[PDB]
């Protein structure tokens, strides 16, 4: 109750303070204006905010006493029926965006896309660093070079390892950049002769088989420091210093070959961080202003970079961004928070609050510092929306948020989340709502899944989480995403995204494998690291994802019966022990995610699951864990006291694993990390939609209390 009154608002005391003294200097926008203008948002939009997430559960309840009635499919009964309720709407005619102003990382290049939580400062900083990473870091440091004998990691530098590293690399280039003959292997050297790249072999000297490709270099044009390349709209640097260690032995004295990563990284509020009050949500505010602000700084002193300096083939001087376009992914419509009241104490919709924050704070990006998006735009991620008049509110609050900030409209544009069924099916609705704005659609697999499984949670019994990959639902999914978001354009004009890898040490497995992305016609995808962007790079420079984009051109390769195809099991299809180690699983991955959520404020974790596989967790897949048990439990191919037992079980091997921790077994009763979990689980099919965050944010509102008596 340290909070300030303006209008019907009760600012908390520590946001108003951050607004004033920190966010509003520099943008030359009156505070009072601001705060009557934040008063006035709110009170003009809550009302449909509201309304739409009544429609939600009216929705969600008619599709469950429908499924309480007995043949298996008939997509015919389910279809007008889905129609007839307005989930299902009508596919709008043809049409393609208008939106304008935007950057050439959105628009043209095709490269991977971080994601990283705005609550962790270092992590942050690393990842706006990300667009220029090592790749002979990213393969030493890796399983992708594998520790047989010989390449053994260890606390000295390995040159045999060293050497697979350096011999991954010579065929990277001559698989991305060749020689017009002979080998990168071979190379004894670089000169730049008349404004073009000269390569000695010991034969010969060949040149490239593109001159093309010689986007410039460094130092003096007949000994350089650097060659510069270009594959694919992503650049390739050689570093030349036969002094280091690693030119010391190279053969034509090369320390390094960098990499163009992470073109684009998203700064996130909502399912990696944990923020639950007004206290929470200021260090995420603060961050994100630092980072517009281009000074942050981690306690050496970690900084972000300066553009990078090159020499054309010519002779002149040009220059290259060094850091990484930057969105973020602002809060759905569905949680309020207590960092504003009002008279009548009701806490004001989480979702508006970020836009108007975030969207204040991304103003210092469009000018000088001592530099974001140079076109004039804003780029904001809205995740967890349901359907075309959802994206259509999503659209009026940006609208409104650019006049009290005094924006040109259109400014703030937004990356579609494709994560929800209700979206799925309407996605060309989606697209048009937003025909000006959008900047991308992403499939969140994850979210889609838990949306997938709570919305035909009273059909029947589901099929295993690790089966989902593989369900008909889920490989339409991908390709009518692709699909209706080139046939409105998006080729040149935004990215077609895909989504994320969660294991975190499996690179060599991610390397043969999420090359599938840019196969699929993805312009983008999602990373978890700034390694993962610099490995996931090379995918890029193997796919011509706009030759593969025109190749799907007027192709329609989705039907609507197959989106709707529900993933249930059929009877029996599994033994004692196969339901015994997804229960054990599920429990596991929960109980390890929810206790660093509510006992420590991590909203993203390594968790191993039960195969020993560190995976990133975050509130998406925990909604997929927490679901997926609730529907074995509703259906009854388990008990309660089946889920009591396995969480029983798991909990002290979870307190082991874990530091400043504190351990919930063996008083479960007492713990309030044990309890939350129990509550995703045994109320799970009652949370709108299955959303964690009702649960999450009050025991983590729960917690803090008892810590401070
Ligand atoms: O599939 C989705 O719904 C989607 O959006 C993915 C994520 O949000 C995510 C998952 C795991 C992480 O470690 C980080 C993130 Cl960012
Ligand atoms: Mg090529
Ligand atoms: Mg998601």
């Amino acid at each position: 109750t340290d909070r300030v009154s303006v209008g019907n608002l009760r600012i908390a005391r520590v946001l108003y303070d951050f607004v004033n003294n920190e966010a509003l200097p520099g943008t030359d926008i009156d505070p009072d204006s601001f705060w009557a203008g934040v008063d006035k948002v709110v009170a003009d939009l809550t009302p449909q905010n509201q309304a739409l997430l009544n429609a939600r559960d009216e929705l969600q309840a008619q599709i469950d006493k429908w499924h309480r009635r007995i043949e298996p499919i008939d997509m015919d009964a389910y279809r007008q029926f889905l129609t007839e309720i307005g989930y299902l709407l009508p596919e709008p005619d043809d049409f393609t965006i208008t939106t304008s102003g935007v950057d050439a990382e959105i628009t043209t290049t095709a490269g991977p896309q971080l994601v990283v939580p705005v609550l962790n400062a270092r992590f942050a900083l690393n990842a706006a660093n990300a667009r220029w990473g090592s790749l002979y870091d990213a393969l030493y440091g890796t399983d992708v070079i594998p520790e047989t004998d010989g390449a053994e990691k260890g606390p000295t530098y390995n040159k045999v390892r060293g050497d697979k590293v350096i011999a991954y690399a010579r065929k990277f280039l001559d698989d991305s950049v060749p020689l017009s003959s002979g080998s990168f292997g071979d190379a004894t050297g670089f000169t730049v002769q008349d404004g073009q790249l000269v390569v000695a072999l010991p034969d010969k000297s060949t040149g490239l088989a593109n001159p093309g490709q010689f986007a410039g270099y460094t130092g003096a044009a007949e000994s350089p420091t650097s060659v510069l390349l270009i594959n694919h709209g992503l650049h390739i640097e050689i570093l030349i210093d036969p002094e280091s260690q690693v030119g010391t032995t190279d053969r034509a004295g090369v320390k390094d070959v960098i990499l163009e990563s992470a073109i684009t990284t998203i700064m996130d509020f909502e399912d990696s961080v944990a923020a639950v009050d007004a206290a929470d949500k200021v260090l995420g505010y603060r961050n994100w202003l630092g980072l517009n602000k281009g000074d942050l700084a981690a306690a050496f002193l970690r900084v972000l970079n300066r553009d990078r300096n090159y020499t054309a083939p010519g002779g002149g001087q040009f220059t290259l961004p060094g850091r990484s376009l930057m969105f973020v992914r602002n809060v759905g419509h569905l949680m309020t928070n207590d960092a504003i009241v009002d008279t009548d104490g009701s806490e004001v919709f989480e979702g508006i609050m970020d836009a108007l924050f975030t969207g204040l704070i991304a103003i210092h990006g469009l000018k000088a510092s001592d530099i974001n998006s140079r076109t004039g735009s804003i780029y904001i991620v809205k995740p967890k929306m349901h359907g075309p008049a959802e994206v259509a509110f999503t659209c009026e609050l940006f609208s409104r948020v650019e006049d009290v900030l005094g924006l040109p409209q259109n400014t703030m544009k937004i990356g579609i989340m494709d994560e929800e069924r209700r979206t799925t099916v309407n996605l060309k609705a989606c697209i048009k709502a937003a025909a000006d704005r959008v900047v991308f659609i992403n499939t969140g697999f994850l979210d889609r899944t838990g949306d997938e499984i709570h919305t035909s949670m009273e059909a029947g019994p589901m099929v295993r989480k690790g089966t989902m990959k593989s369900q008909p639902w889920i490989l339409a999914y991908e390709d009518h995403n692709v699909d209706a978001g080139l046939a409105a354009g998006f080729s040149g004009r935004a990215q077609v995204g895909k989504g994320m890898w969660t294991m975190t040490e499996l690179m060599a497995d991610m390397v043969e494998t999420k090359i599938a992305q840019p196969r699929a016609g993805a312009s983008t995808a999602w990373v978890p690291s700034p390694t993962a962007a610099t490995l996931h790079a090379l995918h890029y420079h193997q796919v011509d994802v706009a030759a593969v984009q025109q190749g799907l051109a007027g192709k329609r390769r989705a039907t609507i019966e197959q989106l709707l195809t529900i993933p249930l099991a059929k009877e029996l299809a599994w033994a004692p022990d196969e339901i015994r180690e997804e229960v054990d699983n599920n429990c596991q991955s929960i109980l390890g995610y929810v206790v660093r959520w509510v006992d420590q404020g991590v909203g993203c974790s390594k968790v191993p699951d039960i195969h020993d596989v560190a995976l990133m967790e975050d509130r998406a897949t925990l909604r997929i864990s927490s679901q997926l048990l609730a529907n074995w439990l509703r259906h009854g191919v388990i008990t309660s006291a089946d889920v009591r037992a396995s969480l029983e079980r798991m909990a002290p091997l979870v307190d082991r694993q874990n530091v400043a921790y504190r351990p919930m077994a063996p008083n479960f009763d007492d713990s309030i990390a044990f309890l939350a979990a129990q509550e995703l689980i045994l109320s799970g099919a009652q949370q709108p939609n299955g959303y964690t965050e009702p649960i999450l944010h009050r025991r983590r509102r729960e917690f803090k209390a008892r810590a401070a008596e």
